[PDB]
């Protein structure tokens, strides 16, 4: 039993909800919140910009030190950093950005990072400003993630389309 509330169950291990991931994380304070990151961990907009804003830019400060030490992530890769005031940990995961011409096949690799964590709060990878089809992203999530994932979808209209079209 966990403290996630109001989710629709899609499969044995995938759940979904219309919610602002920032407000969700502040309420649940989950062990792991997933950020829709880029390789440089520059958290300017989308989920990343919103999560970083909620931390008063502490996420960005920590991220810049990480990059200065380690260099950029791989597309499809991830790193674990602090969750600051939002969660114990933040798993920064880089899904492909279609608006950069990045291979959508790397979306499965991106979701594989979730399997290293028993329970996660997450957005749909490569959705929003990353330019991928969110229905496809949900399909890959369900077919790749085996651990318990709680998906927050900010847009109410998009949430209804995701549920009504879920196979
Ligand atoms: C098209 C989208 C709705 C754009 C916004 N995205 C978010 N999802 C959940 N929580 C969020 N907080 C801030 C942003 C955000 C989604 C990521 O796929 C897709």
């Amino acid at each position: 039993v966990n403290s996630f509330s109001g989710y629709l169950k899609l499969t044995d291990n995938v759940y979904i909800k219309n919610a602002d991931i920032v407000e969700e994380a502040k309420k649940v304070k989950p062990t792991v919140v997933v950020n829709a990151a880029n390789v440089y961990l520059k958290h300017g907009g989308g989920v990343a910009g919103a999560l970083n804003k909620a931390t008063n830019n502490a996420m960005q400060v920590e991220s810049d030190d990480y990059i200065a030490t380690n260099g950029p992530l791989k597309v499809g890769g991830s790193c674990v950093l602090s969750g600051h005031n939002l969660a114990k940990h933040c798993l920064h995961v880089v899904g492909p950005n279609v608006n950069k011409g990045e291979d959508i096949q790397l979306l499965k690799s991106a979701y594989e990072n979730f399997n290293q964590h028993e329970v996660l709060l997450a957005p749909l990878l490569s959705a929003g400003i990353f330019g991928a089809d969110p229905i496809h992203s949900l399909r890959v999530c369900v077919d790749t993630v085996r651990t318990n994932v709680y998906l927050a979808v900010f847009d109410k209209n998009l949430y209804d389309k995701l549920v009504s079209s879920f196979l």
